């Protein structure tokens, strides 16, 4: 009936062409094999995210609850969802904040260091992937000894998570790397309760519910949550900034000669290259888009990648421009929108411009070496490699 699906071996390759198909021809595109429907348009992802009732947060509960082991943010609702998102907020702002990020200096100077006489780095391999788990580690309170580990485990659990027809032994290991995680953070929750340090875990900890308290298995599941959420999109979108960047030599040298644009550029990759790509919604009554209707049970999933590169919402929208101001630009759908909209927006924006300034102050005459990158992931989604020579 229809011949183009999002599991069609070219998507994975190269969205692009279906995202402008999709929004033209099948806004609302049904996909049999995990009885869902795409939904690419903007203004209709937009109306989704914002209609937190009749389009609810369910579906991703029993995509998570396997190996978060208790209740996550987006499960909640109501006063408990914004007072517990208002809790972990606290640990990524105010005096957390300003302590956190001279720690991310050090780890970002440290990642550096035993790079910088080598005159390259792969940004993805290299830097991203260890400074983000780290970073996250740091933001919990979780010592940086066994780090290489936890990454080995949370890349475990973010691919149950981000995957969508799991055979039995890649679930099983999913599965085993989520107890190792328990397993190993259980016991750091349990020493947290005496001596209480500051952090975000200490935090969880001190949560009052008038005179309730989150048990211990649910700080383990929202730990476990800040941990993937936080983890996976800063690898991906520090490698495309700088590969966007340097592809586009002209705004590569605006950043350098005003620093002040970084926070703009990585804005613009952030919609021009959306690191998370598909966000899932349960219809709770019966609903039509276009002319497709939608009944009380059906899963819709938003594409961001493809709203945020909308016609309607941007003037050549498969153009990166960090020059974007607001023919036609709206506001990106990177971190979400309404009730569940990201609560490490504020915190990514300025963990990345500290880390994408230290690159660019340290690292002296960048040049790209990855001259063609080759992205993965159709959930979440980056380059491979992107390596970078340098003075
Ligand atoms: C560039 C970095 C990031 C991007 C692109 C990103 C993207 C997103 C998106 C698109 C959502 C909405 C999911 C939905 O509506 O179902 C979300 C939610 C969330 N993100 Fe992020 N995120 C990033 C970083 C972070 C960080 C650093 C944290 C730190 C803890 C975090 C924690 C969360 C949490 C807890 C939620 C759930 C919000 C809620 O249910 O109220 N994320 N994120
Ligand atoms: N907070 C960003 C985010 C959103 C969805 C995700 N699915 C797996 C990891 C992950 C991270």
């Amino acid at each position: 009936k229809v011949y183009n699906s999002i599991f069609d071996q070219a998507y994975e390759i190269d969205p692009i062409p279906y995202f402008n198909f999709l929004r033209k021809h099948d806004p609302v595109h049904y996909e049999e094999s995990i009885d869902a429907y795409f939904v690419s348009k903007y203004k209709d992802v937009k109306y989704i995210l914002k209609n937190n009732d009749i389009f609810n947060t369910k579906t991703l509960a029993k995509r998570a609850e396997p190996v978060m082991k208790d209740r996550v943010l987006a499960q909640m609702s109501g006063q408990e969802h914004k007072s517990k998102k208002k809790a972990i907020l606290k640990g990524m702002t105010g005096k957390y904040l300003e302590n956190l990020m001279p720690i991310l200096e050090k780890r970002t100077n440290d990642i550096i260091n035993k790079h910088i006489e080598k005159k390259e780095i792969d940004i993805v391999n290299d830097f991203g992937k260890v400074f983000a788990v780290q970073s996250s580690m740091d933001l919990l309170g979780i010592n940086l000894e066994n780090y290489e580990k936890i990454r080995e485990w949370h890349n475990g659990i973010a691919k149950f998570i981000t995957s969508f027809n799991l055979n039995d032994e890649e679930i099983k290991y999913s599965l085993e790397c989520s107890d190792k995680l328990e397993n190993y953070l259980m016991p750091l929750i349990k020493d947290r309760k005496k001596s209480t340090k500051d952090d975000l875990i200490s935090i969880l900890l001190e949560y009052k519910n008038d005179e309730n308290s989150i048990s211990d298995t649910e700080i383990l599941a929202l730990s476990l949550n800040v941990l993937l959420a936080a983890t996976e999109p800063v690898d991906k979108t520090l490698a495309y900034l700088f590969y966007n960047l340097l592809k586009n030599p002209e705004q590569f040298e605006s950043v350098k000669n005003n620093p002040k644009l970084i926070k703009n550029a990585i804005i613009e990759t952030l919609r021009y290259n959306s690191p998370v790509q598909l966000i899932p919604r349960q219809v709770s009554k019966p609903f039509i888009f276009n002319n497709t209707e939608l009944q009380a049970g059906d899963t819709v999933i938003c594409m961001i990648g493809s709203a945020n590169r909308d016609p309607e919402a941007y003037s050549n929208p498969d153009e990166f421009n960090i020059h974007r101001s607001s023919t036609s630009h709206s506001q990106n759908l990177s971190f979400g929108t309404g009730v569940h909209t990201c609560v490490g927006a504020s915190f990514s924006l300025i963990q990345l411009e500290m880390v994408a300034i230290l690159l660019l102050k340290r690292l002296k005459n960048i040049k790209l070496k990855t001259m063609e990158i080759t992205e993965h992931g159709i959930y979440t989604r980056g380059p491979k490699s992107m390596v970078i020579s340098f003075d």
